[PDB]
């Protein structure tokens, strides 16, 4: 009689139980549901507001949605963009031409533009986890997404989560199995009986299973998501999660526009960009060079914004773009490792919008390329030249600088 309404909203519930509040519930008026004949049309909706950061469990979701189906079904999960917040929408059944993301355990990330979406089913799921060998025990290596409410974009990171005391989750399956008497079945029918104990289940899972992620050098720091952290060294190329990376845990548009009209000042402080120009200057006046780099203020935030970083010893080099015309700008760092800070790597992207920034290896020298693909007002470019004519220069940075466009004369971005 009421055990269907009943069946179907204990379901809701518990989804809405493991969901973390910051993805608000936004379900319209569904219908019955029948274990026996599971609906086609969405069956739940949650949503992410403007600059939310937060953890979907779609891979507990899935099983559970799997667990209570009486027939055979292929959970999926639609992530959408809907120009100004993310949405999550559960299905029993793929939509006809719903889509599925292409992701693995090291290629994770997923960026979605204005109005596009990407999604999941466990069937996706399930080859991703058997592929990447991770541990298949119930509750041992749970898929979740994390969201970075980023509008007009939306960060997506799909990433295997695990309990912070395995031996403690060993014996809830144990426990749970003796009172039954796949395994996930066990599990589900033993939690049922106490929504505390489900949710402090599936908040447990609050360990990444992979912490760090090879990249292959060209990288595309496009390619990240807010909370990665990019080192490059002896050790190899990776990404990094910043919260769990121990040497990251170890200012906006009108600053930055700011910091460009107010460069004369504190001259010191882009010494080093001004001595670029000069040591460019020698190869083939200064003043019309100056006034091209000038014309380009995005290279200038990305200078501003990697010493404000802590990456002091930097050294920028300038070379025309064949392509987009006026000049490409490389970020040369010192030694041969380098750490770029999470939140680095979000301010560079904000600050260069409009180019491409890539890491490279060269000669034994890592750097990113800054490639082009709000106003901001011009500068009086004699006032520049000005104060770069009596600016003092040591003879070792002129030389590093001498050094430095000789080596990258024949480096080539990819591109
Ligand atoms: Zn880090």
């Amino acid at each position: 009689g009421s055990h269907m309404l009943e069946m179907g909203d204990n379901l809701l519930q518990r989804i809405r139980l493991v969901v973390p509040s910051a993805l608000q519930c936004c379900d319209g008026d569904l219908p019955i549901f029948d274990p026996q004949r599971p609906p086609a049309r969405c069956v739940f909706q949650f949503n992410g507001e403007d600059n939310v950061s937060e953890a979907f469990p779609v891979e507990y979701i899935m099983r559970l949605m799997a667990n209570w189906a009486q027939v055979d079904c292929d959970p999926y999960i639609k992530i959408q963009n809907t120009g100004v917040s993310v949405l999550f929408q559960g299905f029993f059944f793929r939509p006809t031409n719903a889509p599925v993301a292409e992701v693995s355990i090291d290629s994770n990330n997923v960026i979605l533009s204005s109005t596009l979406s990407t999604g999941i089913n466990l069937s996706a799921l399930e080859s991703i986890k058997r592929g990447g060998g991770i541990d298949r025990r119930p509750l041992q290596a749970l898929m979740w997404v994390n969201c970075f409410v980023r509008m007009p974009y939306v960060q997506l990171s799909f990433r295997f989560m695990g309990p912070e005391d395995p031996s403690r989750t060993i014996k809830l399956m144990a426990r749970a199995t003796d009172a039954y008497m796949s395994v996930y079945r066990h599990y589900f029918n033993y939690i049922a009986r106490s929504p505390p104990e489900e949710l402090a289940t599936v908040r447990g899972l609050i360990v990444p299973i992979i912490k760090t992620t090879p990249v292959t050098l060209p990288f595309n720091l496009g390619q990240t998501v807010a909370d990665n952290c990019l080192s490059l060294s002896g050790m190899g190329y990776h990404l990094g999660l910043g919260g769990y990376c121990p040497t990251c845990t170890a200012t906006d548009r009108a600053a930055l526009i700011l910091a460009y009209v107010q460069q004369l000042n504190n001259i010191y402080e882009y010494r080093v960009f001004l001595a670029s120009i000069l040591a460019l200057s020698d190869r083939a006046s200064a003043e019309p060079l100056l006034s091209s780099v000038l014309a380009q203020p995005e290279l200038f935030f990305m200078y501003h914004i990697m010493r404000e970083g802590g990456m002091r010893d930097i050294r920028v080099l300038f070379y025309r773009d064949g392509d987009a015309g006026g000049f490409m700008m490389y970020v040369i760092f010192p030694g041969k490792s380098v750490h770029l800070h999470y939140r680095l790597i979000d301010h560079i992207q904000a600050a260069c919008r409009g180019y491409k920034i890539v890491a490279h290896v060269w000669q034994t020298t890592f750097l990113l390329s800054v490639c082009r693909n709000t106003v901001v007002p011009s500068i009086g470019t004699s006032d520049v030249y000005c104060k770069m004519c009596d600016l003092n220069f040591d003879g070792e940075l002129l030389l590093e600088y001498k050094r430095l466009y000789a080596l990258f004369d024949d480096f080539v971005p990819p591109r």
